[PDB]
C-alpha cells in the first residue's frame, strides 16, 4: 500500500495517498467508469466519451490542492493532513451516486418513474459510500492513517450532501471552510465546476475561459459574520462573474443542447417502458427494478449505461417497446425538434403544470386549414430551468472578497461596483418543443401549433418563426 | 510560386506570390517591430506578440471566409480577384499602426496633436498607397489578374470604409465583400477572431469563441437590397457571447490598470521627447513623432525601437523623456490609487476630461493629511467599454438564416434569446493614479479619489472601505 | 437529404456529406461507440475513454483532406468526386471489425481461442461493411450520389485490407495514389496514423509532436516505376523519420504499458473460461459463442466492450471462474509485472516458441535459498514485436521524395543521406514476465527465477537486476 | 516587500519572492525584454517573437519547483529556504550574458570579431550579475531575507557558469541542488525544460516531452560520496526521447538553412558595422560591438536594437552594414545551395573551416558554366550537432532509483534499453549558400557544390541527382 501517480489530461500528474487508491479500487468506484459524464451529449459531442470515474479523480485532485493551499498559506488554520485526507475522500466520492447516463437518471427517469421519492444522486453518493466502505473494510484502513471514523465518515458525507446554529457534526465551526471546497452551499464555487468546466471542454471540443489556477492562487481564510470561509482577491470579481457566465454558456452550447435532450428524454422513455420487466439482483438476492435499485446500494452497484445495451440487444418480447425507442436512436429516427420559448413578464412554469404542457400545443388551433389533428402523445415539451444555481439570487451577493492592503478583512462587493453589462436577471426558463412524429405532413403541423402555442401563452416569438409558420406570427401584435 | 508559412495559431498557411512581394517591403517588415498589446508585455510576459504576425492571420482568415462562401454559393460569382484583394486588405489593414499600436492612437496623438482626427485605420489606407507605389506593386498586381484603379480602390475601403450605395470598389451585389476584414455594420469580422485567438495564446488566458463554426454557419443573404452575410439562427448565442469575450479580453488584459499606465507613462516620454526627435520623410522634410503620420516615408522608421532609442540616448535635451523611460525599467511607476463608474445617467464627456485632475486634487477630505496634493499629480484616465458600437446591440445589425429557408434573411431581438444577456452596451470606467509613490502622498492620494467618488456620486471603490475607513461612511448611497 | 456538421475535439468541425451519414446512422457502425481505441489502457490512463467510433470520423475526414489537396494541387489526376467519398466512406468504416477492447481482441484472444484461423480486425472491417450495406439498404444511395456499387464496394474493401501484375480491381494504377491514404501498404504513411497519434495525445496527456498537416501540404502525387504515388517533399525526410520515432515512442509510453498489458490479459482470460457459456444471437437465430461472433456479423455487431460487464454482473455459476477474474481487475489484484528483458545478438523468438517460455522461466534454478516453488502455470511471458511497421525493414527505404527545381520527379533518399543519429535497427522484441500469484513471498521469488532466465538465455540485464536479485546478477560478468 | 504572481502563458500563474522582483526591476534584468530567443529565427517562425527576459522567468520557476519538490519528498536533505532562493535567483539570472540575436552573438559574431578571447554568454551572464548587484544595492535585500552575500554570490554564479570538491558556494551534501539551473554532469536541467516548452509554443511545433512528470519522479541518491539527482529506472526512455527532442528542434528550427543564413547576415553587418559604432560604457569609455562584452555598463545597452541603428543609419562608414539588412528586409537572401556530411572518421575542425570557402571554388566540375565564382561568393556553415557532450551518451552519466529501493542509485546502459537508439550521438552537417543570387550563378554553384562533396568523399546531397545530373554519376560510391 504506497502512493501512486496517475495521469490525467486535464491535471496532469496527480498523486493519490494510499487510503484513496483503497476507496478507489472497489467495485462501487470502479462503476463510474461505466457511466458517461453528459449522457445523451455523447451522441451529439462525438468528443463527450468521458465518464465519471476520472472527473472524481479530478475534484479528488483539486480538493486536495484548494486545502493544501490555504494550510501553506494560513497555518493558523490549522488544517491538520486528516483533514486534508477527508476532504479529498470526499472529492472522489461525491458522485458515486450518479446513475445511468448521469442527469439523466436523477433530473428526467427518476421523478417520472417514482414521483412520490425526493432523490437527488447526490443523496446516492452518501448511501454508496457508505456501502463501499462497509462492504471494502475500509474503516480499519482509515484508522490505520489516523482518521477516526465515527467522525470522518459523517464529516465525508456532510460534505457531499449537506447537513444530515451550527448544523454540522463531523467539524466544529473553526473548520467551517471546509465545507466549501467540493460543494459550496453558499454559492456554488467549489471545485467540483472547476473540473467539469476544464474535463468537459477538452473533450467538447469548446475551450474553457475560466482559470481555477488564478483563484487557487488568490483564495484565503476570513472571518465573516463570526464563521471562517473562502474569500476571493477583491480584483478577482470580474473573474467570478465570468465563471457563472461560463456555466451557462457551456449549458447553452452543449448540456442543454435540444437533441442531447431528446436522447436523455427517449432513453428515459425507453426505461420507464422497460422498468416493469428488468430484474436486478440486490441484497440477500432480492430483486429491483431500474427505479428502486436506489433503494439497495447491491443492486445500484451494477446499474450503470450497460443497461442501455441488455435493453437494446434483448429478445424478450415484453421489452418490444423500449428496445424499439433505443432501436430509433441508433437509426437516427430520433424525435424532431419544432422549437424554443421563453415566458414573458412574470410568468414562471410550475413543475406541477409540465405534464398537462403536450396537451396545451395539441389543443391549439392553429388559424390556417390542416390537413393533419396531432394528438398530446405526439409531442414532447421540455422546460428547462437555466440560473446562476441559486434560483433568482446572484450568487457574487454571496461571496466575500478581501484586499491587498487588509487581507484578513473581508468585504463585500456588489453588482454596482463591478460593470453595467452584467445580467440583470440570473434565472429564465427554457421551453423545448419535439413532435414525435417524423413525416414532413406531421412536422408541417407540429410547427403550426407550436408557433400558435407560443402566441396564445405570450411566449417569447421563436426564433425561426416567421419562415416556419409564416400565416400565423402576423395574428399576434407584440411580434412585429 | 506560393510560399508556405507556419504560424502558430493558425498552422501552415499558403501565401499568394502577390501576398508575398508585398510582405517583403520595408513598409510591411516594419510591422515585427510594433507589439501587438504594446504596455500590455510588461504585465503579462507572454505578449510578446508583433502585429507582423497578426497581419498575416488576418489575410489568411479574410482568405477563408471569401473562400468558404464562394464554395458553397458559386452564384454569388466570387472570383480569384476578389479573394486576392480580400486577403491583401487582411495583410494590410493594420499598416497604420504606431509604436506600442493602441497607445499611439488612443493616447498620444491625440494629446500631441488635438486639433486632428486620426485613426491607425488611415494610416492603414496611407501606408498601403506609399508601400504599393515605392516598391512597384502595380504591374504585379495586373499580373495575377486584378485591376488597380478599382481594386486599390476597394481595397483601401474595405480597411478604412467609404473613401445610396457609397462604394467605388465593388458594387452591392459584392456588399458582402466589406464585411470579411472590417466589419463596419457589426464588428464581426476577422480581425477580431485573430486577436481573440493570438491575444489569447500568448497571454495565457483561454479563447471561447469558436471562429471555424462561425465560418461554416456563415451564408450570403438578400438584405435590404443588398448581398450581405449571414449567419444561422442558432449561433445568436455565439454571437453575444463573442462580444462577452472582447469585453472580457479588456478587462483581464488590454485595460489592465499598470498596463495601461505604462502606455501612459511611455506617451509621456514621448510627449516630452517630440520636440527633439527628428525624422526624415519624403523630399528631406523633418518630422516629429507627432508629425510622422503626415507622410509615409517618415512614419515606416517610427516604431517600439524609439522606446529604446529615447532610453539610450545621452542627448541632454532628452533627459526628461529618459528618465520617464528609466522608471519604467526600475518599476518606480505612477501608483494605482483606484477604480470607479459613474451612477446613473451620467456621462463623462470628452471635453471634460482634462479637468478631472483638477477636481480630485479639490476635493476636500475631511482627514488629517500631511501632503497636499496639486493636479499635476493625478492622472485620471477614462476608458469607454462597449460592445463597438457605443450604445447599440450589434446583434441588432446582424442577420440570420433559417434551415428550412437559407436564403431568407431575418432579424432576432434580444428577447427571443435571454434574459441573462446585458440590459446595456456601453460603459464607462474611471482609473485614478498618482505621480507621487512615497508612503504619506500614496495615503492622501486615496483620502482625495475617496472623496472624488462621493462628491461625484460615482460607485463605491472596491477597496474604499480599507483605503478611506474615515471617508466612506460619509456617503449615504454606500 | 443534406449535409452534417459534426465537432470533434481534434478536428474542429467537419463536414459530412449525406450518405456518410446514411452510412454512420446504422447499428453496424455505432457499435463503435462501444468499444475503447486503447482497451485496457483506459484502466492505467484514465483520459483514455475514447472509443472506436470517434476515431472512424477523424479518419474518414482525414481521408479526405489528404484526397481534396491532391485533386486541388494537381488537376491531372482526375480525382473525382466520386473518388473523394469512396476514400470518405473507406476512411469511416476502416476499424469495423475491431472488437472488445481493440487490440485485444485480434492480438490476444481469437488467437488463443482459436488459433487454426488467420484473422485480423481489417478482415472483420471487410465483412461489417458488407453486413453494414446488406442489411440498410446502402446500394442504391450509393446510386443516387454517383458511386457505382460493384467498383466502389470492392474499391472501399480494398481500401482497409488490401488485395481481396497490378493486383486492385476497384481503381487503376494510374489512382494507385488513393490507395495509400487510409492505409498504405507500401510504407505505413496512412491517415489512419495521423488521427490516432493526435486523438490517443489529446486524451492521453502526452503530447503529439508530428504535424500531419504540414505533411499534407507538401505531398504530391509523382510517377515512381510506372505508378501514381504519393511523395514527399525531400526536406520532410526528418519528419517522417520522426513520425515513425513517435509511433514507437507511443507504444512504449502507453499502448504496451505493462500494466495495459495485462488488464488485456486478464480480460482475455476472462473471456475464454466465459466462452463455452455465453450465446451471442446471429443470424436465423444461430447461436454463437465469443470466439464464433467472427463469423457472424449480425453476431459480431452485438459484441462489444458490454460483454466485460455481462460477465461481472452475471449470477450463473458456470461463469463464476470468468467474473472472480474481472472481479480481481476492479479490486486491483492485478497479475504482478516482474521485469522485462530482450534478446541479445542474433536471437529472435518465433511465435512457435511463445507457449513454450512459461516451461523455461519456471526451469531456471537460481542459486538462492526460496520458500516457494513456482510453476510454469504461474508465470505469463508476453513477447512484443516493436518496429517501424514493416518488421526489420526501414520504411523511409520505400518512400519516395522530390525536390524543388523539379517537383514531378521522384527520387529516393538513404538513411545515409539523412542523419548519423537515426536508428541503426528498425525491429526488436521485448519480454514482459508475470506472476499470478501476488503474494510478496512469490513474487521475490518470481524475480529470481526471472533475473536467473535472463542470465541463462544470455538477455538483456532487466534494469532494476542490481536490486530485485542481488545475489543473481553478480554470476554474470557482462553486467 | 510583498510576493508578486505573474501570469505566463507555459508555466501558469507564478510566485516571486520579494527578492526575485527586486533582481528582475533592475535595467540589467529587463535588458532581456529586447532580445529574442531564438534571433534570426522569428524571421523564419513568425511566431517566435519571444525574448529573453521571459524565457529566464520560467527558469527561475522551474528552478524553484524542482528544488521544491526535492525538499518536500526528502526532508532530511535539509534544503533550506535560502538554498531554494538561490536557486531561483540562478535560475532567473543564468542568461544574462546573451547578446543581440541570442545564439548568433556568442556562436558566430564574438569568435569572427575576437578569435583570440574565449568567450560565452554563461561568462558574460556571471559578469552581467555582478554588475547587476552592486549598481542595484542588492546585497542588504539578499540578507533582509535570509541569504549570505559572500558564500550565496558565489554559490549562484557556480551554478550559472560552473566551478577533489571544486565548489566554494555549497558542499558535497547539497550536489543536487548544482544540477537544476545548469546540469555539468549530463545537461538535464530545467533551462532545456523551459525552452522546449516555450520554444514550441511560439514556433507552432508541438513539445513531446513532459518535464512536470520528471520532476515528480526526480529523487535525490548518493552515487560516489555525492549526494546526485536521480530518475526512476522506467524514465530512461523519456530521458532519451528527451534528447531525440533536443536534436529535432535544432533540425526544424534552431538550424533551420534559412534561420541560419539570416543571423549570419546579421553577423556580417555587425562585423562591418564593428569599426564605427560607439557604446558608453563606465566612466565615459567607448566601446565597440565586439568589445562592449569587457564592461557591463555598455553591455547593458547592447541588445537588438543595433540592428535598428545599423539598419536607419546614415552615416556613410556604415553602408556596407546598412547595405546587408536592406538586403534582410527586402528578402533579398544568400541563397542555399545545399546540405552534405563527411563521412566515415572524419570531422571538420574549427580552424579549417575559414579554407573552405576556398575548396568549394577550387572545385573543378567537368560541366560547361557560364560563371566562375570565386572564394568570396560561397558560405559554409559548419553545424555540430550532438546529444549535448560530443561524442558521448548523457545518459551513460544519469544515475537512476528503483521503486523497490529509492534510496540506491544504479546506472542503465544503452543495450537495456532499446536497439532503436542512436549508435552515435554526434555529428556534422554542412551547408553550403551562394552571395550571388542570378540563375546562372546559382546553376554554377550547385556544381561547385556537388562536385566538392564527389571530391572530398561527402554524403550525396539529397536532391544532387536534380541540381547536378552530369556530376554525381561520377562517384561510384552514389
Ligand atoms: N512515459 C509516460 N509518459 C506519460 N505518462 C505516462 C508514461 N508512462 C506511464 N504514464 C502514465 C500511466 C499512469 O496514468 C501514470 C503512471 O504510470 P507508471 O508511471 O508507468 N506507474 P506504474 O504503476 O505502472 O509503475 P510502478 O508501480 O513500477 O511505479 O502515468
Ligand atoms: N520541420 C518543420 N516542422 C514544422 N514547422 C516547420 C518545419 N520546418 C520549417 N517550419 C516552418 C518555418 C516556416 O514558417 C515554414 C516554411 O519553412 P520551410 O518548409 O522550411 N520552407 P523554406 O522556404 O525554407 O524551404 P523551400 O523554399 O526550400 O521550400 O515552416
Ligand atoms: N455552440 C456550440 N459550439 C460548439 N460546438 C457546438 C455548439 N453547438 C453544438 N455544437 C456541436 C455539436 C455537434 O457536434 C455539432 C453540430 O451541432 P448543431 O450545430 O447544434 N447542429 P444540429 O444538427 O443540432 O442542428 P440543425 O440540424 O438545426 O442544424 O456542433
Ligand atoms: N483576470 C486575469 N486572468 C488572467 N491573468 C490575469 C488576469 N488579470 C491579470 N492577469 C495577469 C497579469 C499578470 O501577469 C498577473 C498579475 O496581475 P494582477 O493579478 O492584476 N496583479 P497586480 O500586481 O496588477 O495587482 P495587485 O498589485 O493589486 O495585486 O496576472
Ligand atoms: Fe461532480
Ligand atoms: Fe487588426
Ligand atoms: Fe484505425
Ligand atoms: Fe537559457
Ligand atoms: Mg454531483
Ligand atoms: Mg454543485
Ligand atoms: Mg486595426
Ligand atoms: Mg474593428
Ligand atoms: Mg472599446
Ligand atoms: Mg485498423
Ligand atoms: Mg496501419
Ligand atoms: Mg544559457
Ligand atoms: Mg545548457
Amino acid at each position: 500500500d504506497t502512493m501512486k501517480v496517475i495521469n490525467d489530461p486535464i491535471h496532469g500528474h496527480i498523486e493519490l495517498h494510499p487510503l484513496l487508491v483503497r476507496i478507489i479500487d472497489t467495485p462501487q468506484f470502479q462503476r463510474l467508469r461505466y457511466i458517461k459524464q453528459l449522457g445523451g451529449g455523447y451522441y451529439v459531442f462525438p468528443g463527450a466519451s468521458h465518464n465519471r470515474f476520472e472527473h472524481s479523480l479530478g475534484v479528488g485532485y483539486l480538493a486536495g490542492c484548494l486545502v493544501h493551499a490555504l494550510g501553506e498559506k494560513q497555518p493558523e488554520l490549522q488544517i491538520s493532513e486528516r483533514d486534508v485526507l477527508c476532504v479529498q475522500i470526499a472529492g472522489l466520492c461525491h458522485d458515486l451516486g450518479h446513475g445511468p447516463f448521469s442527469a439523466m437518471f436523477d433530473g428526467r427517469f427518476i421523478p417520472l418513474a417514482r414521483p412520490e421519492v425526493k432523490w437527488t444522486h447526490e443523496q446516492g453518493s452518501v448511501m454508496m459510500f457508505e456501502h463501499l466502505i462497509n462492504s471494502n473494510g475500509i474503516k480499519p484502513v482509515m484508522e490505520q492513517y489516523g482518521l477516526i471514523p465515527e467522525e470522518d465518515i459523517c464529516f465525508i458525507k456532510e460534505q457531499i450532501v449537506g447537513p444530515l446554529l451550527w448544523p454540522y457534526k463531523g467539524r466544529p465551526e473553526n473548520k467551517s471552510f471546509l465545507y466549501e471546497i467540493v460543494s459550496n452551499k453558499r454559492n456554488g464555487i467549489d471545485v467540483d465546476k472547476w473540473d467539469y468546466f476544464a474535463r468537459d471542454c477538452h473533450h467538447l471540443g469548446i475551450q474553457n475561459n475560466f482559470d481555477y489556477k488564478r483563484f487557487i492562487k488568490f483564495a484565503r481564510v476570513c472571518e465573516v459574520d463570526n464563521e471562517l470561509r473562502i474569500c476571493a482577491r477583491d480584483k478577482e470579481v470580474g473573474n467570478l462573474y465570468d465563471m457563472f457566465h461560463t456555466r451557462n454558456s457551456l449549458h447553452r452550447r452543449a448540456y442543454q443542447h435540444k437533441v442531447g435532450n431528446i436522447i436523455d428524454t427517449m432513453i428515459t422513455d425507453a426505461f420507464l417502458k422497460a422498468d416493469d420487466y428488468i430484474e436486478i439482483t440486490g441484497a440477500g438476492g432480492k430483486k429491483y427494478r431500474i427505479s428502486t435499485a436506489i433503494d439497495d446500494m447491491e443492486a445500484y452497484t451494477k446499474l450503470t449505461d450497460n443497461i442501455f445495451l441488455e435493453i437494446l440487444y434483448s429478445t424478450d418480447p415484453k421489452l418490444k417497446d423500449a428496445r424499439e425507442i433505443l432501436k430509433q436512436i441508433e437509426y437516427r429516427n430520433l424525435f424532431k425538434y419544432v422549437g424554443e420559448t421563453q415566458p414573458t413578464g412574470q410568468i414562471k412554469i410550475k413543475r406541477e403544470d409540465y405534464e398537462s404542457l403536450p396537451k396545451e400545443v395539441a389543443s391549439a388551433k392553429p388559424k390556417v386549414l390542416l390537413d393533419v389533428k396531432l394528438k398530446a402523445e405526439d409531442f414532447i415539451v421540455d422546460v428547462i430551468n437555466m440560473d446562476y444555481g441559486m434560483q433568482e439570487k446572484n450568487p457574487i451577493d454571496h461571496v466575500s472578497f478581501y484586499c491587498k492592503t487588509a487581507p484578513n478583512r473581508a468585504i463585500r462587493i456588489t453588482k454596482n461596483q463591478v460593470s453595467q453589462l452584467l445580467p440583470e436577471k440570473f434565472a429564465e426558463q427554457l421551453i423545448r418543443v419535439y413532435c414525435k412524429k417524423v413525416d414532413r405532413k406531421s412536422l408541417y403541423a407540429a410547427r403550426q401549433y407550436f408557433v400558435q402555442w407560443c402566441a396564445d401563452r405570450n411566449f417569447t416569438k421563436p426564433q425561426d418563426g416567421d419562415v416556419i409558420a409564416p400565416l400565423i406570427t402576423p395574428q399576434k401584435k407584440e411580434w412585429n
